[PDB]
């Protein structure tokens, strides 16, 4: 249970999470532990880790419904790609897109 | 017929040092000293066609350097951002002095 | 060969000017952290050949830096950007401008 969108929601909103909401999912998304490894580290069950992570995932979705940083990031990249495809030899536009893209990736 | 432009003049100023002597001598007289193709050819004892083809060769080389290093487009962007900053801080003398220092490192 | 932040940066600024033959080894050395031995094993050559070729590319990079000054201009601007941030530590719009200027570079 790992997807690019949810990974992205985690990267966008992690700073909004509490410690308790954060711990497991951070280990899973950023440090790369399996749920078993997380359960072993904490002396808890595998389902427990699964349950905690699922709750935080709904929270991340709630933030996405409110702020839309992910859907808006997707829309912009698609528009930037169209622009690039449209103006393959315009240096000034390519640099603009380069800066926007970097602002979006930060 | 070779059309001078501000971008091309700027690529030359940015990348001149990368050119070999033969790549640089004619285009330098053309842009920096406003020589005609005929005058260059007369000075060096060669045909106008030869000067013409040489300058076109360099122009392509300059355009390849820009595609690799982007000193010109980066310079355009920096000045736009500096202009933004000046409009944002109309009366900040300190900011104004900084921008003026950055601008001159950019103008060398 | 002592690695430095400066040479790393020279490589990063001018690599596009290098031929594959000038770039192959130094690229592995700096970007991928290969040792000279690993590089030599990969290309089936001696360590000395690897050592000579990197030293040569380094010299070529130093030449680009002396002609173009991209790295020194970057170090000087950075210093000017640091003065500005020290001057206005709580100015987000300024901070943002500086991050962009810095990434352009």
């Amino acid at each position: 249970e790992k997807t690019n969108r949810m990974n992205a929601l985690f990267e966008f909103y992690a700073a909004l999470l509490t410690d308790k909401q954060m711990n497991y999912i951070e280990l899973y998304y950023a440090d790369d532990y399996s749920l078993a490894e997380i359960a072993d580290e904490f002396g808890v069950s595998r389902q427990a880790v699964y349950d905690n992570i699922k709750r935080t995932e709904k929270i991340l979705e709630t933030y996405e419904m409110k702020l839309h940083m992910y859907s808006d990031y997707v829309v912009r990249s698609e528009i930037f790609d169209d622009m690039i495809a449209h103006y393959p030899h315009d240096e000034y536009l390519q640099e603009k897109i380069s800066i926007l893209t970097s602002i979006d990736n930060r």
